[PDB]
């Protein structure tokens, strides 16, 4: 039972690109069907880290659930949660991915961010977030009132620090700057911790994946050895 | 002739996890047998770099030898070589991997470390080392008497610098901090150089691998093309 | 129709190692034939990034064209374009890769470099460049009159900053220092931007690749699923 998907890419589907009306009551799947030359992927162009592995850790999924992880109403009273960009306009209305929140400062200097989530779903949780990369220091200051910020993400098995690189690139969809996307799988019983002083796009929704026994570690090269074994 | 292994992972076996009584007169093997859901892997939880490739560069091995590379008695007269952690307790006794030495300072400021080894085994040598990542600056100071240190590893074909990131993670096996593992293959005739001013877990033992003709470059994706060729 | 290649590696061929007389009227190919234990690869030893993927993005190619991207005569009036090294000596004459230019300063402090190229070939363009890593600060100063420099490379889909690490390694081909190689595929209509204040080896020639329909994204793991599908 292959999952049916339109003119969108997996990145668009998982990030929550408004242009993709994929919000349907679909649970498990054996395959993902994707247009070989998709258009509706990332609203704000940029690099999607480990994109190949995310089409291998979701190549076969059992029970699949979308749930809210960090509600905008209560999670960030001291920050702006309306980082809307006309980069894309569903119904001609500027909007952002429906699973992410682009946070900015207000009144004074961007207040420090310290939040965490504990996985009590009894399933592995896929958490997605981004890092903002301004085209200019003046724009970085406009959003965060600083010229120097970092994003740190910590879990039991994954730990990385992200540094924003300010530089102007060729315009893509009229964007001079760029957003990079990162993700990790949070094991049951663990905690994901986010710490930042600016240039953070926070997770809003997260996905719980049963996975089942359709794969091994899920990583690619582990979805081939099994395919070869099946032929042999 | 598959290699028999208990409830341990390859990481545990190669690092020297005391809980794994795998110290047997075993040389060559055609396969590695590993429990699909292993428990006895890394004593001090953390990230193991390039773990998939180390189960592909050792997927098929001819002559295999464990030898001492940097003896604790003579290699570090100016450092502590007893970085024991109760993280694990063989016979209920706190101990560390039997192939690695966690070095710390003594008396004064952690003395600078400059050591090297020349490969004269006529075989490729697998060298493993780690980098310490404190949960707090106070703990970094307790061990090294500094708040700023780096680890540099240089060879003919591999050259990387490691920077420790101090941050507290969720406790794993009661550990607030974390150790990352790195490795490289040193070609015959080359030299591996270690330079550091703190936060280093030095290699103690190293492995000489004949490898033979059971693989190509050894890298994965090079252990599949050959498998497909065999089917075809 | 496999491409015939001598005692050289792909890295040597694409970089332009003088010792490799592969400058022939060869266009498309279905396979690349390479000596399993090649000798004539990189003149100045060092690390070649993403080398496996460059033997998978060129595993099958249709029309293939070598063209000049940044002519030495007009592109750098304020820099030295004769960074010759005796590392190798075709006809016993010190020379450098015939697709790269090792730039150095002159008279005063290495002038800042800002250059770009727009892809109007209607084909994907493969751009190669390098980063210099001195064995000593004194040598870095001799070439660039500085002790601190960086290289930044920006495109629509790729954006990375390179930091040189000064350290002495074991001599390889009598070289105490080392050069690392990096590359990216520039899509039609995009622009590649190079910005640096030292330690840059600039692209001189670039390749236009038709590619055709002999592969998918071209990435490895995407050249295997197709091979397995063919068997099945
Ligand atoms: C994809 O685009 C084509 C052409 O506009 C359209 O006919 C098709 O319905 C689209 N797919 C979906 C799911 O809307
Ligand atoms: C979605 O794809 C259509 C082409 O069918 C394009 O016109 C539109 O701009 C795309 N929107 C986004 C957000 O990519
Ligand atoms: C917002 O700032 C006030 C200090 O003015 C602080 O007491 C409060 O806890 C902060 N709220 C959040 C969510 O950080
Ligand atoms: C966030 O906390 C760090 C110390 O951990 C501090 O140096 C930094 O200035 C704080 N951020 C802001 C905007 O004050
Ligand atoms: C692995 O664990 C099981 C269950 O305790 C035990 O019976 C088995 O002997 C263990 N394997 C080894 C090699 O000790
Ligand atoms: C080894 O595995 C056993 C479970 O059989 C567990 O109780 C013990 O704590 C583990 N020791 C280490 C060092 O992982
Ligand atoms: C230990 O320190 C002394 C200086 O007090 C130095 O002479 C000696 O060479 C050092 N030994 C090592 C192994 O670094
Ligand atoms: C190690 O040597 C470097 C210079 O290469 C020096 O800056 C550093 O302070 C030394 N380490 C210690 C603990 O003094
Ligand atoms: C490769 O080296 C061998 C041995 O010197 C030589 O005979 C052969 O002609 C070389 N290949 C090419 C293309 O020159
Ligand atoms: C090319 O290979 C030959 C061995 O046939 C070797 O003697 C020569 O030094 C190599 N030249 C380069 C630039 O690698
Ligand atoms: C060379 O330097 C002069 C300033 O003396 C500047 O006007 C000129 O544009 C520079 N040329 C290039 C190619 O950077
Ligand atoms: C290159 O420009 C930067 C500012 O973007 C400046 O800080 C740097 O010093 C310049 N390089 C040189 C050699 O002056």
């Amino acid at each position: 039972a292959p999952l049916q998907l339109g003119n969108c890419s997996v990145a668009g589907w998982i990030l929550g690109n408004p242009e993709c009306e994929l919000l349907i009551s679909k649970e498990s799947w054996s395959y993902i069907v994707e247009t070989p030359n998709p258009e509706n992927g990332t609203c704000f162009p940029g690099y999607f880290a480990d994109y190949e592995e995310l089409r291998c850790q979701l190549s076969s999924v059992s029970s699949f659930e979308r749930f809210e992880i960090f509600p905008k109403e209560s999670s960030w009273p001291n920050h702006t949660v309306t980082g809307v960009s006309a980069s894309c306009s569903h119904n001609g209305k500027s909007s952002f991915y429906r699973n992410l929140l682009w946070l900015t400062g207000k009144n004074g200097l961007y207040p420090n961010l310290s939040k965490s989530y504990v996985n009590n779903k009894e399933k592995e949780v896929l958490v997605l977030w981004g890092v903002h990369h301004p085209p200019n220091i003046g724009n970085q200051r406009a959003l965060y009132h600083t010229e120097n910020a970092y994003v740190l993400v910590v879990s039991s098995h994954y730990d990385r620090v992200f540094t924003p690189i300010i530089a102007k690139r060729p315009k893509v969809r009229d964007q001079e700057g760029r957003i990079n996307y990162y993700w990790t799988l949070l094991e049951p019983g663990d905690t994901i911790i986010f710490e930042a002083n600016g240039n953070l796009i926070a997770p809003w929704y997260a996905f719980a994946l049963s996975r089942g026994f359709g794969s091994g570690s899920g990583s690619c090269i582990e979805h081939i050895e099994n395919e070869i074994a099946e032929l042999a």
